[PDB]
RNA sequence: UUGCCUUUUACCAGAACCAUCCGGGUGUUGUCUCCAUAGAAACAGGUAAAGCUGUAUUUUUU
């Protein structure tokens, strides 16, 4: 349990880090800024798997706790 | 922070910080150079030349 737990911790960590920094990357795409076609592609990427769990998530919810 | 862009150098041009560099000033030492190269002149005056002052009838002195 000690080791889920830390792993998970630290998931969630980097979760964290990655969610944020979607985050940051989509305003800055808004602005319009200098940013990497690659990295544009990283972003849209990130944000299309973001967008399922958040999906999905909210389907669990709905399941949870009726209509 | 913007722009070109989109990958970095290289860059756009603004900011704030900072540094580098091309030079500069004096002052003091010292050297290098070109010229030099005297160990004593005043006083008494005269000569000539330079720095100031001078050319009584009510308050300065007639
Ligand atoms: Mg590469």
């Amino acid at each position: 349990a000690p080791i889920k737990k830390i792993i998970e911790r630290y998931i969630k960590s980097k979760a964290d880090a990655w969610v944020s920094a979607a985050h940051y990357n989509r305003e800055r795409i808004k602005r319009g800024a200098h940013v990497e076609k690659t990295m544009v592609k990283k972003n849209l990427g990130r944000l299309t798997r973001l967008w399922i769990k958040n999906e999905q998530e909210r389907q669990r919810q709905i399941q949870k706790n009726g209509p």
